[PDB]
């Protein structure tokens, strides 16, 4: 689809085989998603924003569909304000960025 | 223009007569530049990311250009590592995400 930005654009995923709401975000280098269980093994890692650093769950070729649309990639988990969908898999999809 | 996402989206933008590079960010809600000193009048604001809270300086009716493209609106100016475009003036040059 073609996405406005008049509004966040949240999207539907599906992570675990759990469906999720999570926020495409062109300025995050990486996909965080709130704390859940996931099926994987998982390294400790930390990543920083605005605010700062929080330490999240890495867990590398976890499948994930974006509004309907498969990627396969690295997932990091944790106590994220809301769900990121980063560069990493944006990229999978095949989104871009037009004006 | 089309922006791939294999790299941070950054552009050349113009503000307060200074050439700056800036992420082109849907995740933002909001507009923040780095430290700079913006004449006129500002209100104090609290933003948060991935991290937590951090204070700016929330200026109104602040002209930019973005990769060319003149907007106008609020500009947030604050302790940020990069300088983000969020929606609010990405909306205004057109931007759209799309896939
Ligand atoms: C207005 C402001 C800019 C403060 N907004 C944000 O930070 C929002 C916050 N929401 C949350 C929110 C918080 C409060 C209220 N509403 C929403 C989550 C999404 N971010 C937008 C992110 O795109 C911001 C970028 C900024 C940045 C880029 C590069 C380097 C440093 C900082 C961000 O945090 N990116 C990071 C990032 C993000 C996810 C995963 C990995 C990484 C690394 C890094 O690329």
């Amino acid at each position: 689809p073609q996405i406005t930005l008049w509004k966040r654009p949240l999207v539907t995923i599906k992570i675990g085989g759990q469906l999720k709401e999570a926020l495409l975000d062109t300025g995050a280098d990486d996909t965080v998603i709130e704390e859940m269980s996931l099926p994987g093994r998982w390294k400790p890692k930390m990543i920083g924003g605005i605010g700062g650093f929080i330490k999240v769950r890495q867990y590398d070729q976890i499948i994930i569909e974006i509004a309907g649309h498969k990627a396969i990639g690295t997932v990091l988990v944790g106590p994220t304000p809301v769900n990121i969908i980063g560069r990493n898999l944006m990229t999978q999809i095949g989104a871009t960025l037009n004006f």
